[PDB]
């Protein structure tokens, strides 16, 4: 019953995302699951304030519950509410092993 999604970092062109399998019994909330992505994704460049916010890979969105998370996906995930439209990358030859 778990969900395949890749998160990246807002603004960061080099970081190629990690994939998580996201369902409701991993994660006991959606701020279980942003406090788990910034142990994961923030660094000494990236996520000042941690995961506070999720976007779509346009960032046309922000995520705001786990149902809102569509399989196979690409999401944005910022400290700050606005996206940065960076050219984000993956590589050619896919690579969707959970990182979890």
């Amino acid at each position: 019953k778990a969900k395949k999604v890749r998160f990246y970092r807002n603004g960061d062109r080099y970081f190629k995302g990690i994939v998580y399998a996201v369902s409701s019994d991993r994660f006991r909330s959606f701020d279980a699951l942003l406090a788990d992505l910034t142990r994961s994704l923030s660094d000494n460049i990236n996520l000042p304030q941690g995961v506070r916010y999720i976007y779509t890979i346009d960032g046309s969105r922000k995520i705001g519950s786990m149902d809102e998370l569509e399989e196979g996906e690409s999401y944005v995930c910022s400290s700050d509410n606005f996206f940065d439209d960076v050219e984000y990358t993956k590589n050619v030859n896919p690579n969707w092993s959970v990182n979890v």
